[PDB]
């Protein structure tokens, strides 16, 4: 599958995609305002995510630090990105059916959309001014805004046991960005789609 990966924001920011024990594709690379990258994810693949890392330094060999989204100091990540990262989620050729989502579980940093550009689904969007409206103990110092088990590491906020309910905090993601995974036993704001759809990630799709 053909995902093309667009940065409207007005800032730089240092796309990342990766399957938790691999890079898709390359696994990473700078974007400037305006700039697509396309990449080709393989069929079949399993809890892909796709996220934007923001204020990075890297040197030649593509070592170095990411403010957030940080993935163990890497350019081509490999591993999933240190939150606070606005998620986009799938899984392709499942049963010969595309699922895909936008998750705050693990915080916010970038807005983003996530849309097929082939037919016969639609796409989902957060792009509310999260990092703006951030309760006091979430907001992450490097930008962006934590979610709460990344805080505090409780049951409640982490879900560890499989039981439990929404939060404060919580209540909070899911009041700016309905479609959005909120905590982790959220009702599901995943979409459907036909297996082997193509997909746009668009940062900052409104401003």
């Amino acid at each position: 599958a053909t995902f093309e990966i667009v940065n409207r924001c007005s800032y730089t920011v240092w796309a990342a995609a990766s399957k938790g024990d691999a890079a898709l594709d390359a696994g990473g690379r700078q974007l400037n305002s305006g700039e697509s990258w396309t990449i080709n994810v393989e069929p079949g693949t399993n809890g892909g995510k796709i996220w934007a890392r923001t204020d990075c330094y890297f040197d030649d060999s593509g070592s170095g630090i990411c403010k957030t989204g940080d993935c163990g100091g890497l350019l081509r990540c490999k591993r999933f990105g240190r939150p606070p990262t606005t998620l986009a989620e799938f899984s392709l050729n499942q049963y010969g059916k595309d699922y895909i989502d936008i998750s705050n579980i693990k915080g916010f940093n970038v807005p983003m959309n996530f849309s097929p550009t082939t037919r016969g689904c639609r796409g989902v969007r957060c792009a509310a001014d999260i990092v703006g409206q951030c309760p006091a103990k979430l907001k992450a110092p490097g930008g962006g805004c934590n979610d709460a088990c990344t805080v505090f590491q409780t049951s409640e906020y982490c879900c560890t046991t499989g039981k439990c309910g929404p939060t404060e905090y919580s209540r909070f993601f899911k009041r700016l960005c309905p479609d959005a995974f909120s905590y982790v036993l959220d009702k599901p704001t995943t979409v459907t789609c036909p297996g082997s759809s193509n997909y746009r990630v668009t940062f900052c799709p409104t401003a």
